[PDB]
């Protein structure tokens, strides 16, 4: 395992979106992860619609577009229909549309997913290193979480209860505070650049280890 782990330095990392005032954060947390993994199987690094699965992973993945949602059963939906179509063609517009899919323009598929168990940051710590990025819930309710400008994030008041989905994309500790490197949709104006780091090692700070999930694409 490296000590240190930034999945933006493999360019497996697309531009940090905006969710805006729909609460689909569920979907931009399993395209990011997705995207990764594309980017680590073919060499192409190209954002995936969180519309798409807004729009079409709905009451069969108990999922609810902007009003929330599941990485997983994004992740089923993805696998079931054989594809998601690229953000270029299937455009993010912060609000509940119709299914448009079209296989014309899928981007990515899914062979399969995998859940980790719960609060363990250690095995969090081995699929960031040695998969990609992971989905994950967090405990982003509090006023502290909305006002992160910087450094490592902690907050007492956090619980291991999630209710906003982000996405791991590495790892550090920033002069003796070890952290997760964090991938946020509020835009590049939130926290680090649309990047947040939040306290590793700190008995599952926020949830972060509560249900994390990454999605694979096998080759044969
Ligand atoms: C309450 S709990 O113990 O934390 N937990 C229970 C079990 C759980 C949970 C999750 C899970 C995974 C990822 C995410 Cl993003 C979530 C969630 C959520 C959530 C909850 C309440 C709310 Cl109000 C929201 C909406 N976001 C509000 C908000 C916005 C900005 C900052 C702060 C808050 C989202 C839940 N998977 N799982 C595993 C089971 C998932 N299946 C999927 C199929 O449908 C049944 C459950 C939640």
């Amino acid at each position: 395992l490296p000590d240190s782990v930034d999945w933006r330095e493999k360019g497996c990392v697309t531009e940090v979106k905006y969710q805006g005032s729909c609460g689909a954060s569920w979907a931009f947390s399993a395209v990011g992860a997705l995207e990764a993994q594309l980017k680590l199987k073919t060499g192409k690094l190209v954002s995936l619609s969180a519309q798409n699965l807004v729009d079409c992973s709905t009451e069969k993945y108990g999922n609810k577009g902007c009003n929330g949602g599941f990485m997983t059963t994004a992740f089923q939906y993805i696998i079931d229909n054989k594809g998601i179509d690229s953000d270029a063609s299937y455009p993010y517009k912060a609000m509940d549309q119709k299914c448009q899919y079209d296989s014309k323009y899928r981007a990515a598929t899914c062979s399969k997913y995998t859940e980790l168990p719960y609060g363990r940051e250690d095995v969090l710590k081995e699929a960031v290193a040695n998969k990609g990025p992971v989905s994950v819930g967090v405990d982003a309710r509090h006023p502290s979480f909305f006002l992160y400008r910087s450094g490592v994030y902690y907050e007492p008041s956090c619980t291991q209860n999630v209710n906003h989905g982000v996405l791991v994309v590495g790892y550090g500790d920033l002069n003796g505070k070890e952290y997760w490197l964090v991938k946020n949709s509020w835009g590049h104006n939130f926290g680090e650049e649309g990047y947040i780091r939040m306290a590793r090692n700190k008995g599952n700070h926020c949830g972060i280890a509560s249900f994390p999930s990454y999605p694979e694409i096998l080759q044969g």
